[PDB]
């Protein structure tokens, strides 16, 4: 269909390890954006087919979402910080290029940015 398969959420060869700034990634960054009350579009991958949106994954090279960064972070899939702000990264770039610049959706895109943006200006070293 017009819909990707979801992004990998497990990784079933590599070892668990954490990291001061991946803990930092789940239990601040994440669970901060994941209640805030724009979240919910971005909670889960697009579904084209619902939402008959037949150019976006034409256009979105890289498909990202929140409930894919939540599911990687509490299987531990990043070997690494830099991974996972790179995905949030790819979900906000992602609505920014496909949406119109005065839509509600990149209001609330915006809104989570701002509060994602500071929460990693306070990364632990
Ligand atoms: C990340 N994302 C999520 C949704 C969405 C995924 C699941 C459920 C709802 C979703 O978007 C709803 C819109 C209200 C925020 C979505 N939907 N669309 C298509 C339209 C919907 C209507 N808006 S608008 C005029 O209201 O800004 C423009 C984009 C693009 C989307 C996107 O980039």
């Amino acid at each position: 269909s017009m819909n990707p398969p979801p992004p990998e959420t497990s990784n079933p060869n590599k070892p668990k390890r954490q990291t001061n700034q991946l803990q930092y990634l789940l239990r601040v960054v994440l669970k901060t954006l994941w209640k805030h009350q724009f979240a919910w579009p971005f909670q889960q991958p697009v579904d084209a087919v619902k939402l008959n949106l037949p150019d976006y994954y034409k256009i979105i090279k890289t498909p990202m979402d929140m409930g894919t960064i939540k599911k990687r972070l509490e299987n531990n899939y990043y070997w690494n910080a830099q991974e996972c702000i790179q995905d949030f990264n790819t979900m906000f770039t992602n609505c920014y290029i496909y949406n119109k610049p005065g839509d509600d959706i990149v209001l609330m895109a915006e809104a989570l940015e701002k509060l994602f943006l500071q929460k990693i200006n306070e990364l632990p070293t």
